[PDB]
């Protein structure tokens, strides 16, 4: 059954308290439940309550403290319905559930001696009858009676107003939660658990508590989130001026929790092995990743529970919003150009991706069939973009009064994505008409640039136009309000008219007065809009983009379009390119990090996404070329830069100290790719023996795994397992890095891994390691032999017998056949059709059959 954006109706009766009681049973849950209900005025049409249940054992059920008779309601499978209600009133339902016996993931379910819920999207209707729908919202008291002994830690949302003993061994606990939410951020939690409690003090003064909950084996390692917590709630109150709201402020983690991190109000949720890190084991890639994802749950607390969607295709602004606000946070503190290159990869590789396959959709749909439809790049990362061209439209400061304005009108409010676009437009005294059609159109826009000089009047002419081909949801089109961040830069090197310019029309051409000299222009700065762009220029006019420009972007960007140009046409490596190449290297004021990125020579993977017929041979032999005489001509470069970056500070986590350990291993990289690895592997085999962290122990294997001697490479695998057997996280690295070796034998080897006890197929990650990172060992999986596609093919059968989701992933691999060479295509089709043709599962079998038909 599908559902439509068009039919939305506001529900015609409101919940303005909601009042809970849980007696906890492994079996037999009790939950009594006072709804405070009220007509709604925007929608009178009948007076029958409609309210969602299911899987429910009701007990007994009140109206205005008097009891229904069996004739005055109707209790279906999924449903429980009233007739001519009253204008105001109370109903009470006592209810009983099995928490032991749910499997669903949803409502309030018990793994490992712990109860523990998830109501996003609708799970909440699976504990007690409700409005599971996020444009009701209540204000939440919670009583909570549990055995002491079991379960001493008793949780829900807000702070905890009263607490003490009954009987001769439970206890009790109320959580109030002042503010209105939906019911999808309802969470209760019940276990014997450790934990972290600190305080953090608010910009208004106020004393808040902090506090993880982990078992007594996991809590060790969740320090380093308590502070990405704090500096959450700083970086919120200093950039934004949100303040959070409550007394306390709580964490769970949890063992294999199904939706890896949930923003549930006052009391986020998340999978253990997304906040835990310990100095020794985790890298600095890990200790961003653990700070973003605490950030971005925190950042829910206005964005989503504060101020929620009122339906969900409204998701690209609940969550949208707070991704843009995650990347931000991310993006000052750390560094804010490698961050905006991790989520532009993203839009030009998934998202692009998707919006030309047959799945495509705008960021709000028209449509949907189950809610999994909503959980795409296009509705979260492209989302996020659209909020980023808000912000580029505006400015920081008119931004910020938007918000401003988007809270004073829609605090305790289920909101549209258009609602947060007027607040935007309100406060800043303009008109964004145009800009809303970005929600309702599929598919990317195309740029053509083309522009002219005129030498006398000294005037550039730039004209743009923007067109976006029909998609398989719709193929009715139009032009989209596209903000162009942008200047120019004459052949003296100083960047001239600064700005950004806007095209809200089919063709536009703008004029610049008073231009002494025929500039290249720096265009699309920071990825300004998620489009193409067609503008066929010079590679001298790119290098002068790369050596002048003051966005180090567009550097990296042309950087990348040069080095990947330089590829496919099979070409040597130009003179003034390796002068430019040196300078970026040897740049004293500019974010090392960044350097690390635009000295990366793009990935065989990312250079095929040029082209159309995937060239497999052509491509992998082209950059070991240049990336082998860069190694060669700045072989001097390259260990200087690396001596200067393998100081002998103790470790940290400063910016300053991460992006030097990077460009650090960029260094160390291109001296493995010379033709005499003698020098790179003693600093690698030093590093390896020296390292004081994992960072630079997982530089100095990878690096030690591109040696061409079979001793020094094998040794490595052997002293890093010894070292690291006890740590499975740790483990899993090993065989990744193992995967991905460049070499012939890496097939071998990874057979060989199969039978080792550190794999097990029945453990999903450790085939996300081994198998998953084969999948993305460029050369060895393509391999023109095939014999890739077939252990890829074997290996499906054999994850089958035991996951079928996991076996299906892995497929994944082969189904990409359309991109390449008949060679490949028919190799990896044969697979498919192996896999198909071995009676597999019915899962894994409809997928196979699909790409196989397509
Ligand atoms: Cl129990
Ligand atoms: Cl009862
Ligand atoms: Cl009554
Ligand atoms: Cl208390
Ligand atoms: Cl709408
Ligand atoms: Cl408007
Ligand atoms: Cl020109
Ligand atoms: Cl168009
Ligand atoms: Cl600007
Ligand atoms: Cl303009
Ligand atoms: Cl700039
Ligand atoms: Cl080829
Ligand atoms: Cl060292
Ligand atoms: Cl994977
Ligand atoms: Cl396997
Ligand atoms: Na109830
Ligand atoms: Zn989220």
């Amino acid at each position: 059954k599908i559902k439509y954006l068009k039919d939305y109706k506001p529900s015609n009766y409101l919940i303005d308290e909601t009042h809970l009681i849980f007696e906890l049973d492994e079996s037999k849950t009790r939950v009594t439940a006072n709804l405070y209900i009220v007509a709604n005025r925007e929608n009178r049409e009948n007076n029958t309550l409609v309210l969602d249940g299911v899987e429910l054992k009701l007990l007994s059920i009140k109206l205005n403290n008097k009891h229904l008779s069996p004739a005055e309601f109707a209790v279906n499978e999924n449903q429980l319905i009233i007739n001519n209600v009253p204008e105001k009133f109370v109903l009470q339902t006592v209810v009983e559930i099995n928490p032991s016996a749910n499997t669903s993931l949803e409502g309030l379910y018990k793994s490992g001696d712990v109860f523990s819920t998830q109501c996003e999207a609708t799970g909440f209707r699976k504990i007690t009858y409700y409005l599971d729908r996020p444009d009701v919202m209540a204000a939440f008291t919670v009583k909570i009676i549990a055995d002491k002994k079991k379960y001493p830690i008793i949780l829900s949302n807000g702070d905890k107003i009263d607490s003490g003993d009954i009987s001769d061994n439970q206890h009790f606990a109320v959580w109030k939660d002042p503010f209105k939410k939906p019911c999808y951020l309802f969470a209760l939690v019940a276990g014997d658990l450790a934990s972290i409690k600190d305080t953090y003090i608010t910009k208004s003064q106020r004393k808040v508590s902090l506090e993880i909950y982990a078992f007594k084996q996991d809590i060790d390692k969740c320090h380093y989130a308590m502070q990405a917590v704090k500096d959450s709630m700083k970086w919120d109150e200093d950039r934004f001026g949100l303040e959070y709201d409550l007394d306390t402020f709580m964490i769970v983690a949890v063992p294999d929790f199904n939706a890896g991190a949930m923003e549930n109000k006052g009391l986020n949720i998340f999978n253990t092995k997304y906040i835990m890190a310990s100095n020794k084991t985790a890298t600095d890639k890990d200790f961003e990743l653990v700070q973003s994802v605490v950030g971005h749950e925190y950042f829910h607390n206005w964005t989503g529970d504060r101020v929620t969607c009122r339906d969900w295709f409204q998701l690209s602004l609940k969550e949208g919003l707070t991704v843009f606000r995650d990347q931000e946070f991310t993006s000052d503190l750390n560094s804010r150009d490698v961050k905006r290159i991790d989520d532009v990869r993203i839009i030009r590789s998934a998202q692009f991706a998707e919006d030309a396959s047959p799945m495509s959709h705008p960021i709000r749909p028209e449509s949907y069939i189950e809610m999994n439809n909503f959980y795409t790049v296009t509705v979260y990362n492209k989302g996020a973009e659209i909020i980023r061209m808000i912000h580029t439209l505006l400015g920081e400061e008119g931004f910020q009064k938007g918000m401003k304005l988007y809270f004073e009108r829609h605090d305790g409010q289920a909101v549209t994505c258009d609602d947060f676009v007027n607040a935007m437009a309100d406060a800043n005294n303009r008109d964004f008409s145009l800009f809303k059609r970005w929600y309702a159109q599929s598919g990317t826009p195309n740029i053509k640039v083309s522009e002219n000089y005129d030498a006398s009047s000294q005037t550039y002419s730039l004209t743009l136009e923007q067109t976006t081909l029909p998609t398989a949801d719709q193929k009715e089109k139009q032009a989209l309000h596209i903000p162009v961040k942008m200047g120019l830069i004459n052949p003296e090197g100083k960047n001239i008219a600064e700005q950004v310019i806007e095209l809200k029309e089919q063709k536009q051409t703008y004029t610049f007065e008073n231009i002494a000299a025929k500039p290249v222009a720096s265009l699309f700065r920071d990825f300004s809009a998620p489009v193409k762009v067609e503008h066929k220029r010079s590679e001298k006019d790119l290098l002068h983009i790369v050596k002048y420009d003051n966005n180090a972007f567009n550097r990296w960007d042309s950087l990348q379009q040069i080095a990947t140009n330089i590829i496919l046409n099979n070409a040597d490596l130009n003179d003034e390119f390796l002068n430019a190449f040196k300078s970026i290297l040897h740049d004293k004021d500019l974010d090392k990090a960044l350097i690390s990125n635009a000295l990366l020579i793009p990935i065989e993977s990312t250079i095929a996404e040029a082209m159309r017929v995937i060239m497999v041979d052509d491509i992998v032999l082209s950059r070991k070329n240049v990336v082998n005489q860069l190694a060669d001509k700045l072989k001097d470069d390259w260990l200087a830069v690396y001596q200067q970056c393998n100081d002998n500070k103790p470790y940290s986590l400063s910016a300053e100290q991460i992006a030097k350990r990077k460009l650090k291993g960029v260094c160390l990289s291109y001296l493995m790719n010379a033709s005499d690895q003698k020098v790179g592997t003693d600093l690698a085999q030093q590093l390896f023996d020296n390292a004081d962290n994992m960072t630079d122990q997982q530089t100095a294997f990878t690096e030690l795994l591109k040696s061409n001697d079979k001793q020094v490479r094998d040794n490595a695998i052997n002293e890093f397992y010894n070292r690291w057997r006890h740590e499975d996280l740790v483990v899993n690295k090993w065989l990744l890095s193992q995967a991905q070796i460049s070499h012939e034998s890496a097939l071998d080897i990874v057979k060989g891994l199969v039978n080792h006890p550190a794999y097990n197929p029945k453990n999903p990650n450790k085939v996300y390691s081994l198998i998953g990172g084969f999948g993305a060992n460029f050369l060895q999986y393509h391999c023109k032999d095939g014999l890739g596609y077939a252990f890829m093919a074997d290996t499906v059968l054999a994850l089958d017998k035991f996951n079928h989701q996991v076996a299906a992933r892995m497929a994944r691999n082969l189904m990409s056949w359309k991109r390449y060479d008949s060679d490949r295509q028919a190799m990896m089709k044969n697979a498919l059709e192996k896999i198909k043709a071995s009676n597999p599962s019915k899962n894994v079998f409809e997928i196979v059959s699909k790409s196989l038909e397509s």
